DNA sequence: AAAGTTATCAGATAACCTGAAAAGTAG
DNA sequence: CTACTTTTCAGGTTATCTGATAACTTT
């Protein structure tokens, strides 16, 4: 009652997937049934289905409809890395210096992608940054939403995502025009300006950081 | 093969995680009760339960029985790892494109911070991959540790961490080729900082339309 | 909702339908076996066995128990919407992403070109309509015909058949005031009695593009 | 051969629909009463209800069952490629118009690099058949097809390449050119515009 | 305490799988 | 004859429904 108590569908969870690396079910087997699980456990149809995401999520085991599930990666191979707020120098220009490849190579791509409906959203999203010059603690989410239109146009699927994570980190007329230099650079198609423009945007900013 | 469709299930999170990634959900705040999920994006609990379980595996949101779900993150466990395979070959050169895009400042900023073993690397499969000119299957576990020099030669382990995880997961799913190998290493071992970039995404996009 | 991403079954077809039509099978050649066709798309046995009968029912190709099957044509018996389920959200949303700019033209057609008998009953239906803002569900049976009719000022068989068709299954499909509705339906009347292409146009996307705005905010209400 | 056990269903059901029994709206019964009330198998019962799906009676959520749409079903035909030429063909001519119109709109603000791909490559076909007017027919086919799809709209595309199912270079391929920069400058009000003059000078060539 | 969420059980129907036993025609 | 494909059975797990019940927090 008191405390969160591990409910069946995180246990379930824990008990299968020890054997994952206990070794029982080894790699590429097939797990059981659904209908066996719940007889194993004395749980329900459906916890069994909810603990089964919890397993293909942390990139555990995959399934198919009608086959079953196959197992892939004993330790769970749900790794990457970057944190997101906590300072410790050095390393923090391990990780600007990078997405000055990628802030820049992401533009250079939306000079061959963006549409009207990318611009669209560049749009209020750079006009909702300059309506608040004077107020800078609400532009972040903008800033972002800007910096994030660069990736929603790169019309990557996937490269989209891990600009989209980088971003969510945690943490004025100097900081703007080397937005809007980017977007004359997106607007016009040029390939090598939006790379610039946009690497130097961060270029100012990882020393102006240094600088605080 | 076809494209493996999607889910309600992953659809549910992958559009949800947006919604968290849109700030729409910070952190602190509680998620609507799943019975309006249901009727906004449409399906019925069963599907809302397991989608549910997806984020709290991937780390994003917690709930307790009782009082909702509450959002607290928007990094994901690990980054995101796209699974492939025969998913998208399209979804899949997402990423040669991006791993370019990488390569392209990755043998730049080794140009101007390539020690000794790291060109002294550059050389000794270097070495071995002359004679395997001839054992084009044993000159198989070299083309990687090359251009893994460029990467251990950025001392930067996030630029480097983040290359390995693409390429490791990449290959999951000689002559002309070691020249186009080789016009880099004159490149990043001459103080050269764009032609490093400039032969090295000669390099990709050559076996790139040697694949495509 | 969202995107109800197809079945194999159907997923299949169309590849194979697109296949036929990418004339790779040109007609009267016998499709690939089922054998293959498994592994070419890589489904299951009980998928091409049913995407199989999908065709035949298309009637795009026969199947004789021995040869197999052969493609018999390139076109089906008509077009058809192939929609209309629950949960089809982002399928309905590419419904009415259509009937719109078709209804665009649906109205320049009827800008340049009609009788009297047009805008008989244009303003019969909109008289009907305006003297029963009040029973709101018996002035259904009228924004057909005055939808309807606004074809007709086309004179152009073949966009009446289309429009009649598309409109059969939104009715059958939103099996679920009348003020603001009935204004945006004169609005286009206005531009097609003074006769006016461009003007139309736009007034008769915005009758759609604001009933589907009072439609799919009373889905999330 | 007579009708296959399949066929002896659907062709035995829609009886039952047009009959009022399995009346509109009514959950078909589910695919296990059908094998016991018929004495067929189970795996029978997944081809009936797929034509009956294709024939527009039914559609199906995978949890719910199916449900019955039409009583008969509301084909729509728009048959034939030639014959009774004068205008009748120029009328589907002033049809199609708008929706080359529409559609190339629909690419200029949301293409993407699948979209300039096929686009900028039956483009390719195209450009390099000029002197062979036999061949890139199958292009003008396709290179249709492929900004259709640039709607991503399924039925919008798709419906569309029925019609190229019913049966100078230099110039025409001007006109394919101005609508398909248009898309690929994202300009969807030009994008609109720089296609239908290829469609108004086609028909203009109604005079063949 | 009662209104309102999460978590779980009870009972069920459509996709999609795997393989063997019929029913046929291209060799 | 064998060898190739098509239509059927039988026996199977997954997804996804829809309803209630249970445990718990909110108010
Ligand atoms: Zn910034
Ligand atoms: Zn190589
Ligand atoms: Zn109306
Ligand atoms: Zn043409």
């Amino acid at each position: 009652m008191l405390s969160k108590s591990l409910t069946l569908t995180e246990q379930v969870a824990r008990q299968i997937a020890g054997d994952i690396a206990e070794g029982v079910h080894s790699v590429g087997a097939k797990l059981p049934p659904g209908r066996v699980l719940a007889e194993q456990y004395g749980v329900s149809a459906a916890v069994i289905r909810e603990a089964t995401e919890r397993l293909r999520a942390q990139g555990l085991i995959q399934s198919r409809q009608g086959s079953g599930s196959v197992v892939v990666s004993r330790t769970g191979a749900q790794g990457f890395q970057v944190s997101a707020g906590l300072d410790d120098r050095e390393q923090l220009a391990s990780v600007y210096e990078l997405r000055m490849e990628l802030e820049g190579g992401a533009a250079a791509l939306a000079a061959r992608r963006r549409n009207a409906t990318d611009l669209a959203a560049m749009a209020e999203a750079l006009a909702a940054l300059e309506a608040n010059l004077d107020h800078p603690e609400q532009g972040v989410e903008h800033d972002i939403a800007f910096h994030v239109a660069i990736a929603a146009a790169t019309h990557n699927r996937y490269y989209q995502d891990l600009l989209q994570y980088l971003n969510l980190q945690l943490r004025t007329a100097v900081v703007h025009q080397e937005h809007v230099a980017v977007y004359d650079a997106i607007l016009a198609g040029d390939p090598d300006r939006a790379r610039l423009a946009a690497t130097r945007h961060l270029q100012q900013a990882a020393s102006r950081l240094r600088l605080d």
